[PDB]
């Protein structure tokens, strides 16, 4: 069911909260060969993660079912928020700007704890 492609969807977001947690004390602990590997995991996560939450939409919008729509379309808008964050993180690690790459990690926390209680909406929308 889309409930259940919803909960495969929200584990892999789960992992990526996991990994990204790790590269953060990577990054505080100075181990650049570590925090690479994390990124390189997390580009990954978040763009399965992207996919499934188009096929959820997808779906949603053939089933009709319009409230769940309006929240997925609410809640992709802000994953894209996401994805330019951290792929603005991503190009400050490559140039070597940890002020930056700071800036961008405490701003992906912010976006992602906000975006919790629609994402605990959308779940029981489904």
């Amino acid at each position: 069911s889309v409930k259940s492609e919803y909960a495969e969807a929200a584990a892999v977001g789960q992992e990526a909260v996991a990994v990204f947690n790790t590269m953060k004390a990577a990054f505080q602990n100075g181990d650049k060969e570590a925090v690479a590997q994390y990124l390189a995991r997390l580009a990954s996560l978040y763009t399965r993660h992207e996919e499934l939450l188009n096929r959820i939409l997808e779906k949603a919008r053939r089933e009709g079912n319009k409230e769940a729509v309006t929240l997925m379309n609410e809640f992709t808008a802000t994953f894209q928020t996401g994805k330019s964050i951290f792929n603005a993180m991503v190009a400050a690690f490559k140039n070597g700007d940890d002020d930056s790459f700071e800036s961008y990690l405490q701003a992906l926390e912010k976006v992602t704890a906000k975006g919790e209680t629609l994402a605990d909406q959308i779940a029981k929308a489904l």
